């Protein structure tokens, strides 16, 4: 996240650091048993950490658990990005409590200009690198359809939208990936990609969750 603040400690209850040694992704905690997540996020040996504020120290309200099985969607294109979603089945149920909750899944699709929370443990830095250990946040609004297909021409489908500032600054960016984009209380994006971050009319793209809940509830209705 550039341009964000700490969140403070478990206070994105429904955020997970994917681990494979080492966090590489964010994720989110839609019920006791199951994570969303971007599909370009997808590897194998996946440990889902919950409860977590600084991912490089147990500070004690963590929970961390092995995935038993990926679920990268049907028709995703790593080409374009489109469908980039996946879920992440836990090989044991969480312990629900306030530190470690789910996250609603949308009804509806969010509005344009609608103000949301972006989170995760991604690079701060619009230009070079660093990493933050703790937890960072950023509001964020939706932009228009017109905006977004202005900033990436021939690349957006319905099935993405675009939230941030067009005079950039303030974006999500790398390590971030797969993370939440939380609008009136539903998990309604995905962070998935954009060109560099926070860079003047280069928004980030976010998947569009909310075209996926029939997806996602038919899936672990079965798996
Ligand atoms: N604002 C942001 C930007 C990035 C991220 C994290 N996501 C990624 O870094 C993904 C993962 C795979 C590569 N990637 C990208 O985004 C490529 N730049 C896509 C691209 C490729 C080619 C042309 C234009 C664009 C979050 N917020
Ligand atoms: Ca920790």
């Amino acid at each position: 996240i550039v341009g964000g603040y700490t969140c403070g400690a478990n206070t994105v209850p429904y955020q997970v650091s994917l681990n494979s040694g080492y966090h590489f992704c964010g994720g989110s905690l839609i019920n006791s048993q199951w994570v969303v997540s971007a599909a370009h996020c997808y590897k194998s040996g996946i440990q889902v950490r919950l409860g977590e504020d600084n991912i490089n120290v147990v500070e004690g309200n963590e929970q961390f658990i092995s995935a038993s099985k990926s679920i990268v969607h049907p028709s995703y294109n790593s080409n374009t990005l489109n469908n980039d979603i996946m879920l992440i089945k836990l090989k044991s149920a969480a312990s629900l409590n306030s530190r470690v909750a789910s996250i609603s899944l949308p009804t509806s699709c969010a509005s344009a200009g609608t103000q949301c929370l972006i989170s995760g443990w991604g690079n701060t830095k619009s230009s070079g690198t660093s990493y933050p250990d703790v937890l960072k946040c950023l509001k964020a609004p939706i932009l228009s359809d017109s905006s977004c297909k202005s900033a990436y021409p021939g690349q957006i489908t319905s099935n993405m939208f675009c939230a941030g500032y067009l005079e950039g600054g303030k974006d999500s960016c790398q390590g971030d990936s797969g993370g939440p984009v939380v609008c009136s209380g539903k998990l309604q994006g995905i962070v998935s990609w954009g060109s560099g971050c926070a860079q003047k009319n280069k928004p980030g793209v976010y998947t569009k969750v909310c075209n996926y809940v029939s997806w996602i509830k038919q899936t672990i209705a079965s798996n």
